[PDB]
């Protein structure tokens, strides 16, 4: 996605 939560 944007890499806020899954990074």
């Amino acid at each position: 996605r944007a890499x806020r939560f899954f990074c």
